[PDB]
């Protein structure tokens, strides 16, 4: 009766609430501010984390990420280029996703849980053992994927309230 | 065919992993630092882990937890009393979390998360929706404890990786 990615998703929704939790208790500038070259700002940690989910499930369900499908690279109008590989920022590439309004990073989040529901709420329990990328040992399956997903977004949540604790002291 | 449990027990072990990896970068001299006030150390991070799986799964298992049934309260030597409600430690409190040597931490680790796949392994689909707590609004039930203890583990792995950068740098 229950779906198999039931548990994911009310997982999933932890690491969302934890994250509006933690804004709300910023201001935009405070949110921009990362405080250490390896601990990245929450403004970071929540664009990441609603990119990662865009691209790895617009991935999984063969469409465009919606990044570029419903224009949030034109709102965030990061100095970054939009390349063809997604790759590991280094400090300084880092430091400029920056946003001019705390509400847009609620924005992508929000549309990125709710495309990763959606598709956990559609996926079939036979397609969860498909193979997706044979050329690691073992092959990542789609299961994998998803659980990388979610592992992500949540262990993501609690570094976003270390940098908070850093930056605003509380 | 598949448990659905089986996803959120493959999530639980990406915590368990990243510990691991985290802890295996340090001296334990460097995993008892706690760098800050508000900024726990690895040492109280993975105790609090293992320690929080094995109190909820326990209770929720009506078995006494392992902290006290396989006396690992007297190999960690804490200067905290063991009583009978947990609470929230405060930072003096916390840097008390403090261990000899971090075999400990591993081995207390993999006891509480074997514990904790063990449970959702045999759990029954329609002991999900049990309430196990009625004094809240709305109602705590078996599902959401679950959802809460994994959530708490792997967010909490996301931490430690903060912690040994701001204690080692790397």
């Amino acid at each position: 009766a229950m779906k198999v990615t039931q548990l994911s998703s009310e997982t999933l929704d932890r690491a969302h609430e934890r994250f509006e939790e933690t804004l709300a208790q910023m201001t935009v500038a405070e949110a921009n501010t990362m405080p250490a070259p390896l601990i990245k700002s929450v403004t970071w940690l929540m664009w990441h984390t609603a990119r990662e989910l865009d691209l790895q499930i617009s991935a999984l369900n063969h469409s465009d990420p919606l990044w570029l499908s419903q224009h949030w690279t034109e709102k965030f109008a990061l100095d970054l280029p939009d390349e063809t590989e997604d790759w590991h920022h280094t400090p300084e590439e880092a430091a400029k996703v920056v946003v001019a309004e705390k509400q847009l990073l609620s924005d992508y989040l929000a549309a990125s849980v709710a495309l990763t529901k959606s598709y956990l709420d559609q996926i079939k329990e036979e397609q969860l053992s498909d193979v997706i990328d044979k050329n690691w040992t073992p092959p990542v399956t789609r299961q994998v994927r998803l659980v990388s997903a979610i592992d992500d977004a949540v262990m993501h949540s609690g570094q976003a309230v270390y940098t908070r604790r850093l930056v605003i002291g509380k």
